[PDB]
């Protein structure tokens, strides 16, 4: 009969990389929220120059974790130190496999004693649920999936609404809503604020700003209050088209491949994951090609989570991470793509004589799979890194990507990103026929700041 | 107190053009349907090379018109001849004002005796509703609005679902669903077909438009996609969908020519203050302080052949007085690909004070009425470009325009792309500078035309 878990899918599908690079899943969608409210350029501009409302209600998985062993479950599975962790502090939860590779990540809120909520993409939520169900933990779990990618006019519901108020004028909007001064608490500390007489819990995700959430039913009331108060300061809502491009400027890589496709110690997990999970059904896109799925894995140090690793508690993969030498690991950078090469990519769309054009680079977000992997090359043609999230900033007037590259490459080095896939493109439904191009890219800081080439 | 009709809005709103060109309404949205199912390039390609399912359920107003005087109401307001019109034939309804200017258009289905339904944009439905109410007609009307632009996850409902199966393999898919041979009905005649045991009414567009009660939408959709998989049929999302008309030649967006004239004052005093006409937007480079310079008459947008003086109709006297031979003509403008490359290159220029107006793909409109000036080599306004985007099938940017009648096919003109002084206050407009784009006058529906050279560029 047909598979019911990921292990059976892999045992049937041939080479794992070939299966994922030709998946028919289609685009990774940021659902439900209007694609644009004004236009994505003005919306990008506003978060740097005035204020914005980000609507985060629909594109992330929420996992509510309650019970006596809830903290134990988190401690056992995260690289992060649990020491001194008290309610009203959030952490960027990063779990690794027994082999030291990143499964995923999200934000875990310590809400009350024995009460936590994870927010992020599916993979780290899947890992938490597996260990909660099979590891003998005394916990209760409520899974609230991200909203359907194409709801078709059907109704949509979540447990909570989730917004951010950001931009240089964000604190003015927040204080106007609050009705008084509000202390700028420390990064990732949680407090509360008033909105139209409601007690609204907050998270410092600062130009300071806040993330706020509440029961789904008060979404419109909260939203209307924020937009009305924000008008004086030029606050505008951001649509789903501009929304995900924000991370190109801030430097968080959303899309590491869940490193769970190989390894005897991960087999029981592969047998637990359903055949229609994110991990079985998703796609890999881009120019980086290897026949071994392990070559797509990253460890925490390679994508900026090195400083989170704390060998002060027992956790899955701790021995693997202790054996890593942090000083030689690849490092997360921003690649600043050459504007002349970008013009050449778009020009090929309007070339009526050419046999092929370069891969369409959508704006402001150019990803065409849920895991992105473009090869980064030096001037000799060696593969020196992997570019993992790609798009464009109207603030910078530059195409940008987030990448992990060999540690010895200095800031300001001109590399190339291989943009597009081989042999006319894979069979992904996001991929039109196209030829590859080497794009020149200057290694830049993360978060992005402008860098001289030299 | 909020106003309740358009005349109040105009009397308080300053210059009418300035009001409409700075409207805060935002984008003209094709709502509800997923923006993409595969990607818009493959979707465009499939309607010329395999088969597609267009989903038309949500972006048009439906106006059902029933009763003894239903046909008389249509005949009294359309330029079209009613002769030979009987149930199971559709027409492209085109009403003009008493001054001979186009209000709008859409398809009217003659469903049965005394039973009609109009499908299209709001303006012609509004006009029909006004005359149904004030003209002394024995008719009942049911208005079913297009879906909200941003439903916010709230549920949506229409009276009917409405699809098209199109492309070179469309009839193969149609017959596989039918269970046998199906006759190629004549253009715009209506019949029926089988879909999953249901009797589905059809309209000939070489493919079909089909419709049915809203509750059977997913049953119909699933059967179409399942049967079409054999022939490479795929669904088209809302991003690619509206660019189809760039290739086929229909201008969707004439300005409803109702803003001036004493004979239209009573209509303005009835139109709601939040109507399409009151709240919408005009975008583009064509600038005049006189709203009437944005009006078109039916000859200018391809509807000249529809005008028949065999019946009484609003605007008959005005249209009689027009010389069809001296009127502007509908064409396709093929935009120069090097000028397009330059438009997109400016987005990646970190040093320029300004960039050219963003050209979204595959549809570039940023208002519900579009009006870009078309210029000759001397800079005379010789036309108006009215719908703009790009075809992956042609690897070309295209616009639909109406231009001076004497301008030959193959002539190179320019379209002024973008707005003046950094751009209007429309929420779709980022700061930008204008660019003159070279464009070759081509036939409609579009076909590739060789450029024709003149002494120092075509002028006059
Ligand atoms: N609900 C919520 N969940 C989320 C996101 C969100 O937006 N809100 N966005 C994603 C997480 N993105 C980031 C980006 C940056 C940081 C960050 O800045 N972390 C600190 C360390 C945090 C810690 O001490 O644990 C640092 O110094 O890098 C954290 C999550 C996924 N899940
Ligand atoms: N439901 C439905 N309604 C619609 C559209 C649709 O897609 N389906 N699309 C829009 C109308 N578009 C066209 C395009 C071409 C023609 C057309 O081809 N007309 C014939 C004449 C038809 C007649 O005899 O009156 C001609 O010779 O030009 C008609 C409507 C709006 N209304």
């Amino acid at each position: 009969s047909a598979p019911t878990n990921l292990e059976q899918v892999l045992a049937a599908g041939g080479n794992t990389v070939e299966m994922l690079r030709n998946s028919q899943i289609g685009a990774y969608v940021y659902p439900v929220v209007a694609p644009e409210f004004s236009n994505w350029r003005t919306e990008q501009w506003a978060w740097r120059n005035s204020a914005v409302l980000f609507d985060q209600t629909h594109h992330m998985v929420d996992l509510y974790i309650r019970g006596k062993d809830a903290l134990k479950l988190l401690s056992d599975t995260m690289i992060n130190s649990p020491k001194g962790w008290e309610p009203n502090k959030a952490k960027q939860y990063v779990p690794v496999t027994p082999y030291g590779h990143v499964i995923g990540d999200g934000i875990i809120f310590y809400l009350a004693e024995e009460e936590f909520v994870y927010v992020g993409r599916a993979p780290a939520a899947n890992w938490l649920m597996y260990h909660a169900q099979t590891g003998g933990y005394n916990v209760d779990i409520v899974h609230d999936d991200r909203s359907p990618s194409r709801p078709m006019g059907k109704p949509v519901q979540r447990i909570s609404w989730r917004f951010q108020i950001q931009g240089p004028k964000a604190w003015d909007v927040i204080e106007k809503l609050h009705g008084g001064t509000l202390e700028k608490l420390k990064f990732f500390n949680m407090a509360e604020m008033n909105i139209a007489g409601m007690k609204i819990r907050t998270l410092r995700h600062g130009a300071p700003g806040l993330e706020i959430w509440g029961p789904y039913e008060t979404q419109e009331k909260a939203r209307n209050a924020i937009l009305e108060a924000g008008k004086e300061f030029g606050l505008i809502p951001v649509g789903s088209r501009a929304y995900p491009s924000n991370t190109l400027e801030s430097g968080w890589i959303p899309s590491p491949l869940p490193a769970i496709y190989t390894g005897d110690k991960l087999k029981a997990y592969r047998e637990w994951l359903p055949a229609n999970s994110y991990e079985a059904s998703g796609a890999i896109g881009g120019s980086f090609v290897s026949s071994n799925i392990e070559d797509y894995y990253v460890n925490p140090y390679e994508i900026g989570y090195g400083p989170f690793v704390k060998f002060d508690h027992d956790f899955i993969g701790r021995d693997a991470l202790e054996a890593i030498d942090p000083a030689t690991q690849r490092k997360k950078v921003t690649l600043a793509w050459n504007g002349d090469d970008m013009a050449k990519i778009y020009a090929s769309l309007f070339d009526t004589e050419a046999d092929a054009h370069y891969k369409f680079f959508d704006l402001p977000l150019a990803n065409y799979a849920n895991t992105n992997a473009d090869a980064v090359l030096d001037a000799a043609g060696n593969v020196v890194g992997m570019s993992m999230f790609t798009g464009y900033s109207y603030n910078e007037k530059r195409a940008l990507s987030l990448a992990t590259i060999d540690h010895e490459i200095p800031v300001g080095t001109e590399l190339t990103v291989l943009w597009g896939e081989e042999n006319g493109g894979t069979r992904k439904t996001t991929v039109e026929p196209h030829k590859q191009m080497a794009v020149r890219a200057v290694v830049s800081p993360v978060p992005y700041s402008v860098t001289a080439r030299e």
